[PDB]
C-alpha cells in the first residue's frame, strides 16, 4: 500500500461506524484518536473490582431506528435492558419522566390517568411562543413541578437558568399523563451484550482498517498520503478558535467501588435540588453483571475539561453557524458527529447521521 | 530532502517493543509502534472473556525473575499480586509435581527416601554421557530412564514434534532435578502477578505523549510512506528477510479456552500432561491472578506445526539457519532486532525486559 483513502479522525461511534462501512467497499481507512483507546464517550472497560464501567458516564442505548438497531446487531450480540431513573425530591425516589405516579406519590393523591391531564392543564402557564427550555416544561405541568424537578437540575448541569437555554434540551425529557416509568419508549432498549468496546472491536476489525491511539490527527497529518478527511472532534477547535471559544459543557467523573451487590434501587439516581452532584449510577444494573461487589459513578457538571455537550441557545447556534460555514467551504473534509457539528445527539442518532454520511460519500 | 518523521518505528507490542519504546520516549524519541494484532502487548496480552473471568488469550503467562532491576522496572508500571506457579504431572494416574522431587520420586514409586538418600538414588539410574548436547541427555544423565520416559519423553514428543534426541540441551535443562522438597515451578526470587493483569500494565508503558500505537497493521503496510529514522523490529527474523535462506521454523500452539460452572477445576495453576491426551496441559487462571469469581475459566494448549510462531526450535539445523540471517540482521544499517523471535532466543519474559534494556543502553551510547 502507498497511503490511505480516509483519515478518519475520531474512533467515537461517528468515526468507527464510517470506518466500518468505507472499509467494507474497499477503502483504505486510517482512523486516529487523541485517546488511548476506540469508542470515543462511548467506551467501556473492567475497573480494579472486575466491575465493568463506563468511564465518561452511563450510557444506554436506545432507538426508534430498525436500521439503525440491525447495523450495530452486526457486530454485537444485546441484553434486553429497558432505563429506569429515580429523582431524589422532597425526601423521596419518583419516577423521572414525571407521570401518574410521581405525581400521586409527590403530593399524596390519588388521581388517575384521565384526572392527572386536567389537574397538568390546572397549573400550566400559558406561553404564546415556547421557546426556551423553561417555557416547555411550565407550560405543560406549571410552576411547582418545574422548580422541583428541572430548574434546580438544569441550573446544576449547565451553570445556567433553563430559561437561558433551547427548549430542545428540557424537551428531551418528556412529560406523561400514563404510568410508565421508563426513561426510554423507544422500540429497541437493549445494551452490547459483552459491552461498548468489543463491539467497537468488530466494528475497526477489517483489514482495511488502521487504527492509530494516543495520536492527535494533527501530528501525522503532514505526512500521511490521504484523499479525503472525516473530523468528528469539536469544530471551533478545527479551526483554531478562530471566532472564539464555541461553548461546550463538560464532566467529571467520580468512580467508586463498595462491598455489596447492590448500592441503589434503579441504574441511575437524579439530584436536582441536592448534592454537587446531577445524579449516581450504578453500572450493574446496566450491564447485567454479577458480582460480589458494585461500582457506581457520580457525576459532577464542570465549564472547563474535555467538551461532551453542546450549549443550545441562540447566541450559541450563531457562533456555530459561524463556524459551519468554514466547515462546508473545507474541501476535502466532511464533519460528522455530536462535536463536529455542535448538536446533542444520542448515541443511535449519531449513528444514523454516519450512516446516511456515507451514502453521500457513496453510495 | 524528505520527512525525518518518527524517530523509531517499533514493529511489535510485546515486551520486546514496550519496553524500548517507553524507554525512547522517555528521553524524548518520537515513537510509532506498531503491531498487526489489533491489541498491544504481544503474547502476554491479557483480557475479560465473555463471562468476565481475566484470562490470557495466548497460554498462562507467569511473571517471574532473579533480576531485581527488571523487577523494579516493571514496578513502575503496576502493582503486584504475590505468587509462585506451581504445576502437577499427570503420570501414572497420580498428579506429581514436576520439576521431579523428592515427593515425586517417593510418591511415584511407594518410597521413602530422605533427601539424602534420592540423590544416591538417582546417582545410581542416571546413565553417564559424556558430552551432554541433547535434550535426551541432560534429563537420562541426571534421572536416569524411566524417569525421563514417564516425564520428559512424551511431553517433549508431544510439544516440538521432535524427540529430545533432537533438540538441544536448554530446551528439558529449563526443568532443574531436585533433591529437595520444593514444589515450585521456578525458584526465582521475584515471583509475581501484574495486580490488575498485563494489559494494564502494558498500557501505562505506551501512556507517554511521544508514544503512537497503532494497531491491526503489518509494518509492510505502512513502511513505504511513513517517515522513519530507524526501526526496532521484534517479529520472526526469517520473515523479516522474505524467507530467503528457507523458513526458520517456529512451533505454534492452538488454545481451546473454556468457561465452567464451578469455582475451580483444578488443583492448581497447570496440570502437564506427558503422556495422555493431544494437548500438553490446561491451566485454571484463577489460580494465576487470583480473581474471585463464582465461574472459571480455562486453556488447553495443542501443539501446532503452522500458525503464529511462538517458540523458537532450539537445535542445530536451526542454530545453523539462524546464523545466517542474524549476519543479515547485523549487518541491516537502520534496524535493530530485539526479543524472543526476532532474536530466535528461547526467552521468558523478564529476560526480554533485560535484552530491551540492555539494547536502550547500546542505542543511546
Ligand atoms: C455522560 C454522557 C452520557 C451519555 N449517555 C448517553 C446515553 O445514555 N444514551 C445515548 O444514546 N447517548 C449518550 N451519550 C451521548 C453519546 O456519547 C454520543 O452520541 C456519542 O458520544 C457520539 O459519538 P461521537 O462519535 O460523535 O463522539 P465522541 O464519542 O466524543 O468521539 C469523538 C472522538 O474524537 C476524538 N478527537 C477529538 N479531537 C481529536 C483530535 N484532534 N485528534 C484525534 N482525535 C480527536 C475524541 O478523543 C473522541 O474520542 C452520553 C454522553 C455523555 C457525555
Ligand atoms: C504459551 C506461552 C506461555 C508462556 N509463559 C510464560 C511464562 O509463564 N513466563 C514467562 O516469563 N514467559 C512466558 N512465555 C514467554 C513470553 O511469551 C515471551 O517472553 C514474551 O511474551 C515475548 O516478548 P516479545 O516482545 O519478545 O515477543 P511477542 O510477544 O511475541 O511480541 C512480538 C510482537 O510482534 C508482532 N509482530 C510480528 N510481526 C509483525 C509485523 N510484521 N508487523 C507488526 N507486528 C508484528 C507480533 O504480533 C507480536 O505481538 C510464554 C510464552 C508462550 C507462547
Ligand atoms: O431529572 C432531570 C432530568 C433531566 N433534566 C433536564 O433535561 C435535560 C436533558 O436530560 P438528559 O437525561 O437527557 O441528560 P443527559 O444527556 O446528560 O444524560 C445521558 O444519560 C442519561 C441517563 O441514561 C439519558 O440516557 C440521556 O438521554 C443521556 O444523553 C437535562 O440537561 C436537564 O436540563 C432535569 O432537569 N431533571
Ligand atoms: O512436564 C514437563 C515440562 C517440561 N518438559 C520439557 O521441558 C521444556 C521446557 O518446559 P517449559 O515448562 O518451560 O515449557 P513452556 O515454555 O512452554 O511453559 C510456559 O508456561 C508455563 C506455565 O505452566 C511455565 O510458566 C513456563 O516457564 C512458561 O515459559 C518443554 O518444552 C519440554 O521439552 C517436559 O518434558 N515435561
Amino acid at each position: 500500500s502507498k497511503g490511505f483513502d480516509y483519515l478518519i479522525v475520531g474512533a467515537g461511534f461517528a468515526g468507527s461506524v464510517l470506518a466500518e462501512r468505507l472499509a467494507s467497499s474497499g477503502q483504505r481507512v486510517l482512523i486516529v484518536d487523541r485517546r488511548p483507546h476506540i469508542g470515543g464517550n462511548a467506551y467501556d472497560c473492567y475497573d480494579d473490582a472486575g466491575v465493568l464501567i463506563h468511564p465518561y458516564g452511563p450510557h444506554i442505548f436506545h432507538t426508534n431506528s430498525k436500521d439503525v438497531f440491525e447495523y450495530l446487531s452486526r457486530f454485537t450480540e444485546w441484553r434486553p435492558y429497558q432505563h429506569r431513573v429515580l429523582a431524589s425530591v422532597d425526601g423521596q425516589l419518583l419516577p423521572i419522566p414525571i407521570n401518574l405516579d410521581t405525581v400521586n406519590r409527590l403530593y399524596g393523591l390519588n388521581l388517575t390517568s384521565f384526572q392527572v391531564e386536567e389537574f397538568f392543564a390546572s397549573v400550566a402557564e400559558k406561553v404564546e411562543q415556547v421557546r426556551t427550555s423553561e417555557d416547555v416544561v411550565v407550560s405543560k405541568v406549571g410552576r411547582d413541578l418545574y422548580n422541583k424537578f428541572f430548574r434546580g437540575y438544569t441550573r446544576k448541569q449547565w451553570g445556567l437558568d433553563p430559561s437561558e437555554l433551547d427548549a430542545s434540551v428540557t424537551a428531551r425529557v418528556p412529560t406523561r399523563t400514563n404510568r410508565d416509568n421508563r426513561y426510554f419508549a423507544d422500540t429497541y432498549q437493549a445494551m452490547p451484550l459483552h459491552g461498548y468496546t468489543r463491539m467497537f472491536q468488530n466494528m475497526l476489525s477489517s483489514p482495511n482498517i488502521k487504527v492509530m491511539l494516543n495520536t492527535d490527527y494533527r501530528e501525522i497529518a503532514d505526512f500521511i498520503p490521504f484523499q479525503h478527511m472525516i473530523y468528528t472532534g469539536p469544530v471551533d477547535a478545527f479551526f483554531d478558535f478562530c471566532y472564539g471559544k464555541l461553548p461546550y459543557r463538560s464532566l467529571e467523573f467520580r468512580h467508586e467501588t463498595h462491598d455489596t451487590e447492590q448500592l441503589l434501587p434503579t441504574g441511575t439516581v437524579n439530584y436536582p435540588n441536592d448534592y454537587a452532584y446531577t445524579r449516581v449510577s450504578e453500572f450493574k444494573h446496566i450491564t447485567g453483571q454479577r458480582h460480589h461487589q458494585t461500582s457506581v459513578v457520580y457525576e459532577y457538571p464542570r465549564a472547563e475539561g474535555d467538551p461532551y455537550y453542546p450549549v443550545p441557545r441562540p447566541e450559541n447556534a450563531e457562533l456555530y453557524k459561524k463556524y459551519e460555514a468554514l466547515a462546508d467551504a473545507a474541501q476535502d473534509v466532511t464533519f460528522v458527529g455530536r462535536l463536529a457539528t455542535y448538536r446533542y445527539y444520542n448515541m443511535d442518532q449519531v449513528v444514523a447521521q454516519a450512516l446516511a454520511t456515507f451514502r453521500r460519500l457513496q453510495g
